[PDB]
């Protein structure tokens, strides 16, 4: 039994199903492969097309999952999709009425067209199974919990008809106990409030990271007008007929002005986040306190996108409601695509389930074999020096104790948004300056942002207060208090409220990462490391070896440890050996506007990425002429000859387009099949 | 007492408040001027920036209105805005949360800045009065009716809180009787249904025009699921949590598939439109039966964008519920902007009302004086031939009897969507072939589109059944039956169901136009002319002389009559003398896309208009080099020398771009400041 789980929209690589398709229309595209009830491969398409939270069809992710399982398309028994057929088709139909040129191609045709053109796979209609959205979520959260009975809560933005569902799980059987309608969505509320702080979709864990810095008293009574806790676990949210945002009209009325991009976060902003975070905690625990005593379950699985609110999770944990809580590492819509596979298996036959709680998220493609990795790093020789230590883990621990900030790339990439020892950036967790520098120089992000610690399983309770229910901490699902007497020791990973979004690494969850953290503690007295995700501000988590090296050279990391190799940047790196290649979304424009006296304005030159929310950048006339000559095989040095050679000015300008990922710069060739 | 009325959004000429601002966010921008209670001036901004139903701030319209009234900006005593301040500023706030780089400027700051930068007018804060949206509509519709009391129904898409409002009007007082919430919008219902026919915002009247071609029984039981008539004049519309459209999910579930661009209208399309039109009539008649009995009133003023549904208006007329029915020529938001002026006068002091019923929509800027018109037509000499007849009306009447289609441009331009004898295209109404002749070869639009007749006040009742009630027919607000014994005589202007959207021109509403139609009737025994708007598919109704000449040269009209001058197109017109100018929204672009093997794709060159829903067109490398050198003074022929000269190929390509209005092509200079009459 081999079943493919699918989620996302149906856009090709270079175009969208309608032009400029909005970024929220079936996002977080991914493919999951389960076989005999075990989850053998999972990767979000964002890692492969390099578009964060992409909507495009997860074609590459399917191909990558088939390869990791050693399977051909013909070997797959069923395909699940994380929404009912009528719902996705009605939304497609709506997009079509707004874009009268788009052909009427609905989801069944589009899935079968993508799989046939992109993999040579004629999917039979009988094998494609559509699935209720929260049923998919619930399966994913619950079957990977290691529990035989539980209460499953699914809260997200919305499914086909509900914003929240409560399930009873026993064995492999789900039983609905409750749902909440779409206009009560807590993910809708949280996204709605997020737009008031200059953020947009995807930024909601920044708002959650800002809330501890604020006082939830200021706007407590303002938010109180937007919801009412009712009896027997019910609640109402209170809408308006002004704008499609639940939060802005009332806060506008009260003098609150939405933050602009590039403006500092004022104390009024910090208090807003705090009040928002408190509201959602109040409602969810209201729901949970009720359904805990009503259904009788002492164990909770929490899924849906809202279950990535680690702060909420840490408060469910510290409440007394449950003895055991489980959260999947992908609880957002990519997790729901995995669930669709389990739900498809159950509709055609019986449902095989995992036999242990999921401990590792390391489920994507790997970097390659020892020899193709060494061969590909040779192709980067004009930019990097490489060492091969006897014990890279031992060497990396020493470098970490010397104050070096490392990139750490090993094995298969992490499914879900957190890095857990396979595509990580790590540093000493003790100096509070490391939070300031890694925020401002490395990840190039907002100073208020916290940093998550990884601690060994054996020293966890020496540092963090895990009391209350037993939660799973392998995937950074829970915010926990740092023990008061350790807060100054762990200055980089302790937040303003004394909490941390902790990962507890064990030999069974990540053997090599546990080795790194244990050996660091033997050298320093502190088996705790700072562990942020290995990506700059312009990209999702790095996937391939070329991704890892590109990101290392274009961020300000000290050393890269990739599959036992020690990589450092060359003194004077030679950008001219690198082969420029357009991304399928890369676009070059020469534009003239109206000018003074109804004239043609002066020319400008822009590179941009052709998707909703995609960035853009001005380029010189010289580089505009250079990038126009890109053929995918000629190096940047030989291309630059047609504008008179690769001057230092041009290489710097290219280096900045590279850092914003406007196009691919990598040595000739590629690593080859893994 | 001099009051400015404003409506629309606050975008500049060359950008929008937020980028690519949606075409629905405060549309049909217009300025209006009332002095001592009379509407002295009013033009929609679309006429001046040439963007149909534009949302941009109506700064030009304001300047035109001040000049037609001989007023300094500092002479204005109050400015009125057609929405309340919390509402527009809350919508702006929402646009600002979705575009976090947009400066936080709300409506009061934005109105003042457009008037200080654009006119030098430091607007005092105490002069700006914001007005409830259906209150503005109501004033416009009732103060021009000539009625001393009436029931007022305002039914549009949306105001701050309502989608329909019912008033009692006595003298100058409005008294609210009822309302319907936003989710019951019939305007919204109609626009939702328009999207399923491959059309969009601004095409509703096309959908109304298609409805007679179809049988409302096919989808009658399907629409019945979307609404319910209730007691006490209430109705419910039945939503869904699937998509922001009331109609599409149910029809998708029953196999209805929305029309694509360029597809022919199938019988199911025609039936859908018919069933859609039958529903809105049924509901609006259900509202009105109740409020005509309950208020007991015999006079009705109907306002809001839904009141441009002339089919609905005629059915209301043929119902025996009212004795009189009045409809303002601009019942869409441009009229709320006028009404906003009155409501500001009522708020700030006393409300002066119009003496008589409004008879003529001819409230815009005028073409110009006799001398400067002759001078400007001289600049156009390389492309046109011009005669100066002794009686142009008499010359025109014979031409029309001869079978020519005529451009007709006189005086001040018509407020509202209808052309009524000041910016019109006119032809013999008798031959049925003249429909496809003027549709397919002149307007260049769908052929099903029927054509409106203009009849004389004297002959009117000899051709149309104006019975049922006394409706005002000076603005084509009412569709009426054509008398069966005349339906064959009037072949170009009789729809498939026997009806017509009649203008009735009198010596009082439009003298010159009335003489024209009367004379043609003396020459033919049929005092009916076909009357359509003077504009091709890519522009609103023309405004300036250069607009009128441009439009004549880029359509296939036989003759143009413009202020007593007869203009025809030269055998070979000389495009080289026209001076190209960029419009503020013109963008010229060289584009490269991703190619195979991760390469750079092909350089495509294109011109486009940078506003939501604006057109675009591919251009040759040679025209791209030429257009990029446009300096706004040098002629096309002199610019063309930098690429080898204006070859016939380039002139054709430029001409096709001219025809789609991508840029302004016009002789050097302008007609100059429009002089005083
Ligand atoms: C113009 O036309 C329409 C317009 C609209 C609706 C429609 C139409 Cl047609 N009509 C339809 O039907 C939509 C259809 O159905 C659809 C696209 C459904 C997709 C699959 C659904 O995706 C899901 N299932 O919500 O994915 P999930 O990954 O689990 O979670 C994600 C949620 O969780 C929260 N969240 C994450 N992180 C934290 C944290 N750390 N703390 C607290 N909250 C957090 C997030 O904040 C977010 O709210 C997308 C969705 O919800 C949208 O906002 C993301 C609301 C979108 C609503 C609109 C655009 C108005
Ligand atoms: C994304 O943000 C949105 C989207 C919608 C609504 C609102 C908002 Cl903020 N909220 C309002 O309040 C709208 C406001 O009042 C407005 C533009 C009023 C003009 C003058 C009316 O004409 C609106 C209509 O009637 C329009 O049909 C032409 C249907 C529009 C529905 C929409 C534009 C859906
Ligand atoms: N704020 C606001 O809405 O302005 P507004 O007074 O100009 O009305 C526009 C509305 O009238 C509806 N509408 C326009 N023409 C229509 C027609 N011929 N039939 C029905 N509805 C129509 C249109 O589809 C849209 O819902
Ligand atoms: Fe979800
Ligand atoms: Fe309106």
């Amino acid at each position: 039994m081999l079943v493919l789980g699918l989620n996302g929209n149906f856009s090709a690589a270079d175009t969208d199903v309608v032009p400029q398709l909005g970024e929220v229309f079936f996002h977080d595209s991914a493919a999951s492969l389960i076989r005999d009830g075990e989850l053998v491969a999972a990767v979000e398409e964002e890692r492969l097309n390099r578009i964060k939270k992409t909507t495009k069809f997860p074609l590459n992710a399917v191909r990558e999952c088939l390869a990791l399982a050693g399977a051909r398309p013909e070997d797959v028994d069923a395909v699940g999709y994380y929404f009912p057929e009528n719902h996705i088709d009605t939304v497609l139909n709506h997009l079509y009425t707004e874009y009268p040129r788009a052909p009427l191609r609905y989801s069944r045709e589009l899935i079968r067209q993508r799989l046939k053109e992109g993999l040579g796979w004629d999917l039979p209609d009988e094998k494609l199974v559509y699935v209720p959205h929260h049923e998919a979520h619930a399966y994913s959260s619950y079957l990977h919990s290691g529990m035989d009975s539980a209460l499953v809560l699914v809260l997200d933005g919305r499914g086909e008809l509900h914003s929240g569902t409560v399930y009873r799980a026993e064995g492999t059987r789900l039983e609905k106990l409750a749902d909440y309608p779409v206009p009560k969505s807590l993910g809708g509320l949280y996204l709605n409030a997020t737009y008031l702080l200059g953020y947009g979709f995807g930024d909601e864990y920044k708002v959650m990271g800002l809330a501890p810095w604020g006082n939830p008293e200021t706007y407590r009574d303002t938010f109180a007008k937007l919801y009412t806790l009712q009896d027997n676990g019910e609640y109402e949210l209170h809408g308006n007929i002004m704008v499609p945002n639940l939060v802005s009209p009332l806060f506008y009325a009260e003098g609150f002005r939405p933050r602009r991009k590039g403006e500092p976060f004022t104390q009024a902003h910090r208090d807003f986040a705090a009040a928002l975070q408190e509201t959602v905690e109040k409602i969810v625990l209201h729901i949970l306190e009720y359904w805990a005593k009503t259904s009788g379950h002492s164990r909770l699985c929490f899924g849906g996108g809202v279950a990535h609110n680690s702060s909420l999770n840490g408060l469910i944990l510290k409440s007394g409601l449950f003895d055991e809580v489980f959260v999947h590492p992908a609880s957002h819509d990519a997790g729901a695509g995995e669930g669709a596979a389990y739900a498809a298996a159950a509709s055609l036959g019986t449902l095989e389930r995992p036999g242990k709680r999921l401990l590792s998220a390391s489920l994507g493609p790997a970097l390659g074999g020892r020899e193709q990795i060494r061969a590909r790093l040779a192709d980067w020789a004009p930019l990097i020096d490489v060492e091969f230590p006897d014990d890279a883990v031992e060497t990396a621990a020493g470098l970490l104790a010397e104050g070096q900030v490392l990139g750490w790339a090993y094995g298969r990439s992490e499914f879900g948004p957190r890095a857990l020892g396979h595509r990580s950036i790590v540093a000493d967790a003790r100096p509070e300056e490391n939070r300031t520098r890694i925020n401002a120089m490395v990840k190039k992000r907002e100073g208020f942002r916290p940093f998550a610690p990884v601690v060994t399983a054996e020293a966890a309770r020496d540092y963090f207060d895990l009391s209350g229910a037993d939660g799973n901490h392998e995937f950074m699902s829970f915010v926990v208090p740092v023990l008061p007497e350790r807060r100054t020791e762990l200055g980089a990973v302790t937040h303003v409220d004394g909490t941390a979004r902790v990962q507890v690494v064990s030999a069974e969850s990540g053997e090599r990462f546990h080795r790194l953290v244990r050996r660091f503690g033997e050298l320093t007295g502190t088996p705790v490391l700072l562990n942020t995700s290995f990506n700059n501000n312009a990209e999702p988590i790095v996937q391939s070896l070329d991704d890892v090296v590109t990101s290392f050279l274009t961020t300000d990391l000290d050393v890269l440890v990739v599959e036992d190799c020690l990589v450092r940047g060359k003194a004077s790196p030679d950008l001219g050996v690198l082969v420029p290649r357009f991304r399928p979304v890369t676009r070059l424009v020469e534009r003239r506007t109206a000018g003074p006296d109804a004239s043609a304005g002066a020319k400008t030159h822009e590179i941009h990425l052709d998707y909703d929310g995609g960035p853009s950048a001005k380029v010189s006339p010289e580089l505009y002429e250079l990038l126009g000559a890109v053929d995918g095989t000629t190096t940047l040095g030989d291309l630059a000859k047609t504008v008179g050679g690769l001057s230092d000015a041009l290489a710097t300008e290219v280096f900045a387009l590279w850092e914003q990922r406007f196009l691919t710069l990598a040595p000739a060739g590629d690593i080859g099949p893994l």
